[PDB]
């Protein structure tokens, strides 16, 4: 079993009736809806450096996709499609019906379609995936727009993939393994957030890229960082780490101004929001505990 | 380290066609009124789809044209192009010759770079995703070739395949250096029945245009264009090279005789020839000096 008969095998469920051309020719078309943007991403994932090596295929599949819907949701926009690019070294039916389940899993979770993409024979596993959404024209949330006096949010919990990683086993394993793009909230808080970011590397450090974008800073209260109480109930520095250093969160960070936040709050959610601290004008990230300035120092993932 | 990387080499002015580009978490862009979004995505897995040796100029050129010919090949003009690399050491003398070869291939044909992702892993691969523009519903497919339906190629087949086995050889230009028939694939629009760039070998990529559209195929070997070097080998290893050797990136296309007179007229950029006709048995067959000639061909495919 070759190159074109694994894309039939795996990678050719039918093609959405919203999709001008699927799947089969050199490149995918899709005609664009009306008075909105394209948003376009794409995100690599490393064996055994974006996931263990011995990670079941269905999750990576299902991550190679939610990490990318994640970076479309970060806009403000709805997702619609993507393609996918594996590199593999070795031809096996068992691993590629259990990936191939979590990429289309993962796509019909959040109504997003299949059209295209490459299958080559790698040494290493390696998976890009570009992801596609709309938006209405002029209306993303850029990572510049953060204003002094608004409100600092993040979405759901941080912390929990990084301390599942170093505890492999533990429950929380599924929150580095199955992260969920906060799709909808992305799309919620499109006219309403000021500037956002999705949290791939570390609260902190994706937070400092809308500062340095926004020419503004910030104050964090520690003690409201949204953990899971297991991490609640680990000693305090590392419970921080975690929090603000651990990564592959995927959730949704963002400024908003008190107003906006009223209305964000009266809104239908699937995920909670916790508002952790105030855009200030001094350039710099600095950290609050217990009424008093905590200082604390802090690195966030980079690669090399 | 990553920032630094895609600061210094990958953040050239967006440029103006483009909304939003590099710098946050998605690019933007608007799309032109009346246009169908065309986009694709090809890996280059070092030491597989290049020499390991290869300059770093010449594998950022190639992983540009190679994804530019997909584009062609719908009869579409390329737009924007993102960048996706995983490399295994940060080597700022390759990054420069790298992200030179890719800049000179996008200026070549009018093509800005949006965004990507940049990662380290153990082996070199890149994956490039090309986006177009089609007038709505006037895509070339490779279904639509028609009995009598000329089938022609453009340029040289068998250059970089030769090449390849050659290393040193004037045509390793060809092997290095694939020139994507951009201003063609356009020409072809509303001309061409079906189209298909020939990036496995030109038995095995008109045999996909065959498939899709439930015809066979009659090709004439001298009338193949291959180059004087070529012209001179024996004549078995000349039809291999030219009908199974790949990575040529030309255009082969079917189109009837009377849409085949207007392309004349046209001036073009690069040579034509008819080297065959679409018939109504379903089987690629060859003729040689007037008589049916028996050969038996296998392109490109990974894990074959
Ligand atoms: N893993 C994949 N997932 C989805 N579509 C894929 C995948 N690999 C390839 N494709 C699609 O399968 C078709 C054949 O791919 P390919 O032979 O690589 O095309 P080309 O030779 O034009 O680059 C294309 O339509 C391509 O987009
Ligand atoms: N090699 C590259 N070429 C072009 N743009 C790139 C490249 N690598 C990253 N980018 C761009 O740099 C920005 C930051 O990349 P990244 O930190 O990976 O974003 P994210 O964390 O949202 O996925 C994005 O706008 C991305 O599109
Ligand atoms: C085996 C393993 N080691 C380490 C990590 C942690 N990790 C890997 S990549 C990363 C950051 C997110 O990946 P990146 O390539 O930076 O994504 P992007 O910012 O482009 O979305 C983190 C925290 C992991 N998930 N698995
Ligand atoms: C070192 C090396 N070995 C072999 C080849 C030949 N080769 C590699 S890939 C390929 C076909 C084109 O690559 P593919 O991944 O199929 O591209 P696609 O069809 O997706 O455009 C050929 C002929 C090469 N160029 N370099
Ligand atoms: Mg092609
Ligand atoms: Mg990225
Ligand atoms: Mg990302
Ligand atoms: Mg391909
Ligand atoms: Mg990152
Ligand atoms: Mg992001
Ligand atoms: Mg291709
Ligand atoms: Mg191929
Ligand atoms: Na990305
Ligand atoms: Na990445
Ligand atoms: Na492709
Ligand atoms: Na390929």
């Amino acid at each position: 079993m070759a190159e074109f008969s694994i894309i039939d095998q795996y990678f050719n469920r039918q093609s959405h009736p919203d999709v001008a051309l699927g799947i089969g020719d050199d490149s995918a078309l899709i005609t664009p809806p009306p008075n909105q943007q394209l948003v376009i991403c794409a995100d690599t994932l490393v064996a055994g450096r974006h996931f263990p090596l011995e990670t079941s295929p269905h999750a990576i599949g299902w991550k190679s996709v939610a990490v990318n819907l994640s970076d479309i949701a970060a806009m403000g926009a709805k997702p619609h499609s993507i393609l996918l690019a594996i590199s593999l070294p070795q031809v096996d039916h068992e691993w590629l019906e259990g990936f191939s389940q979590g990429i289309y899993d993962c796509c019909n979770q959040f109504g997003v379609a299949l059209i295209g993409g490459d299958t080559t024979q790698g040494p290493h596993l390696t998976i890009t995936v570009t992801a596609m959404g709309w938006i209405e024209t002029g209306k993303a949330v850029l990572r510049s727009g953060a204003k002094v006096g608004d409100y600092v949010c993040v979405s759901g919990q941080i912390g929990d993939a990084a301390y599942g990683l170093q505890h492999l086993g533990h429950s929380l394993q599924q929150r580095l393994d199955y992260p969920t793009p906060r799709c909808k909230l992305g799309e919620e808080l499109k006219g309403l957030a000021s500037s956002m970011i999705d949290v791939s590397d570390g609260l902190a450090q994706d937070l400092g890229h809308i500062l340095k974008a926004s020419k503004v800073g910030a104050r964090l209260i520690l003690e409201k960082l949204p953990v899971d109480p297991v991490l609640q109930q680990i000693e305090e520095q590392q419970r921080w780490q975690y929090a603000l250093a651990g990564g592959d969160d995927y959730e949704l960070c963002f400024t908003i101004t008190p107003q906006n936040y009223e209305k964000l709050l009266q809104k239908q959610l699937d995920v909670k929001i916790t508002m952790i601290g105030q855009i200030v004008e001094q350039t710099k990230l600095t950290f609050e505990h217990l009424g008093s300035d905590y200082p604390l120092q802090i690195h966030g993932y980079q690669h090399f």
